[PDB]
């Protein structure tokens, strides 16, 4: 039931941003929501190649590092590599096929393209460093730490993507495949791409910050700077992603979208709670393998750890849910000064 | 079975660039075919900005123009639109769930990504030359005209993401659905993908060039040179996505990478010649209409439908299907200027 050019003549301003009449023409001239033209132009207007950017400094730095700061950096390094990789085409597997305004249609689009970019970077920024980076990237899928880290996010996106297509298959109903019920409920459906949202807006607005702490912390101190200056730009970029979730996420609980989908908000904010709760604390447990062979002179799974609960704090109230750490001031401010 | 991050340990040289393992890992420091990394390359190099082109000129002249001429000029801006809206989504949604291997996965993703600056360029000429955007926009869905010319392409497309989710699903096998029997067969998706692409493969290769004729004939004349530079930025990266598809197909084809869809290429052969034969006819259709209520200054259905059999031969052998028409030289030589590939 799915098309990719949908033959009714809709009035665009009209659908909801999910789950109504497949986006036809692409057109810009008029915005259901204008916010998601805006994070285009935006996001355009930061077009950058990171072959450009000169990393060659980074590979003396590196050389020189101690080698539990190597771990460490290396090790941030995968996990930013691992979630760009699944940011990369998620966004296009998992969202394009419901989306129903074109402006949202097109960011969503934007947004995964500019993830990829991030992803050529690493790759630009490993070669340079190391002698051979199949020993970098084939350390990502197994490693127990890693994915211990990233458990949980392939999940929702894939989950959300079967019961998708059955419901493009089947559409709404019980159905009986193969002698086994199947039912296809699209208020269901729905509660799964808000609790997708929700975890990805936890992955663009607190993993990704989470990495960029241990990246700036060898900036402070004036090594791989290469490196540093990919991740502010990768960081401006990836503001605009949260922007844009946090946007999608409480667009859909004003209920001025589709109000099915501000009862299920609701419904679901528990869950949404939780799963916050769940990310923050797979980003200490981090901490705990990240410091193996020992910390830096800046930077501990103490500081770490504050960090966290700090940002975590920052975005759930962003999205209206309560917050589950107690309050405090940025335990690392410098931060802000690559951040911006 | 469709999963965002395979937990399996692969190789992702020996992958088949589709039905293999989805790819987990994005990493460009190595590949199976470098032709895809090459592609993101010169895409990203090529990355420019619509709104920097001035088509503040092109109002008057198009405003100036005869009737007939606002009318093939706005007809095929629509049908511009029309395919880079399917463009934009269709190889994102169509084949993403299908590869395997990492360049071409963030090639396609770079190719779709790239169309969608076309659409957005496309409304900064319209906005420029028409007082409200929606009466062109509001009107290519449902141009008769238009969806004759269109005809097919999403047919393909949604045939190949249909069976694509059952396979996903079900897996191979003979299955029930609701009191029905549905049968999915690996061989029959393995060649709905190849028709797909070699449907995609004519739309990039002969579908946008005969609209490329239709603008650069306006700009030859020194008319919406606005629209012409636009059209001219498109022709460069349409240059590489046709290039793409002509290296899937003929990777493909070959047997090199999956021979089980060499020996359904050549049996299927008959059936990609008749299509790209009826996308070379709806051009001409479309040509015929057009130029119906009166030709326009310097192309004319004629050197239209020549120009059609004239790329459609050299497109067709390239992934070696046989020449549907007589072999003339270039009928609008002229062309070349504008298309700087
Ligand atoms: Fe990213
Ligand atoms: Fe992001
Ligand atoms: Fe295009
Ligand atoms: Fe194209
Ligand atoms: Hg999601
Ligand atoms: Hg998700
Ligand atoms: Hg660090
Ligand atoms: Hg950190
Ligand atoms: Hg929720
Ligand atoms: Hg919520
Ligand atoms: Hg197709
Ligand atoms: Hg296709
Ligand atoms: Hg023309
Ligand atoms: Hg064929």
């Amino acid at each position: 039931a799915y098309t990719t050019f949908s033959q009714t003549k809709n009035d665009q301003l009209k659908e909801p941003m999910f789950f109504g009449q497949p986006v036809n023409v692409a057109r810009y001239d008029q915005q259901k929501y204008d916010i998601f033209e805006k994070l285009i132009e935006k996001q355009l207007s930061f077009f950058w190649r990171p072959e450009e950017v000169d990393v060659s400094r980074d590979r003396i730095d590196y050389q020189a590092l101690p080698e539990h700061e190597k771990h460490i950096f290396i090790s941030n390094l995968k996990y930013q590599t691992l979630l760009d990789s699944i940011q990369g085409r998620s966004p296009n597997v998992a969202l394009l096929p419901l989306i129903s305004i074109p402006e949202l249609e097109t960011w969503v689009e934007t947004w995964a393209f500019s993830e990829t970019i991030h992803s050529r970077s690493y790759t630009h920024i490993i070669r340079n460093i190391v002698n051979d980076p199949s020993v970098v990237f084939d350390d990502i899928v197994t490693n127990e730490q890693i994915q211990k880290r990233a458990e949980g996010i392939s999940s929702y996106y894939d989950e959300l993507i079967e019961m998708t297509s059955y419901w493009h298959l089947l559409g709404e109903g019980t159905h009986t495949v193969n002698g086994k019920t199947v039912t296809v409920s699209l208020r269901e459906l729905k509660k799964k791409l808000y609790l997708c949202l929700m975890s990805v807006n936890a992955l663009e607005a607190i993993r990704f910050y989470v990495s960029f702490a241990c990246s700036f912390a060898f900036a402070e101190r004036e090594l791989m700077e290469g490196n540093a200056k990919i991740i502010r730009l990768i960081a401006r970029d990836e503001a605009l992603h949260l922007t844009g979730t946090q946007h999608m996420l409480n667009l859909l609980r004003s209920g001025a979208d589709d109000p099915e989908m501000a009862e299920i908000a609701e419904e679901c904010k528990q869950e949404c709670y939780d799963l916050f709760v769940q990310a923050a604390q797979q980003e200490k447990d981090w901490a705990d393998y990240l410091f193996r062979d020992g910390s830096m002179i800046g930077l501990n799974k103490d500081i770490l750890c504050q960090y966290v609960e700090y940002i975590t704090n920052i975005r759930m109230q962003a999205v209206g849910l309560d917050l589950p750490f107690q309050t405090r001031s940025n335990p690392i401010p410098w931060i802000n000064t690559w951040l911006v």
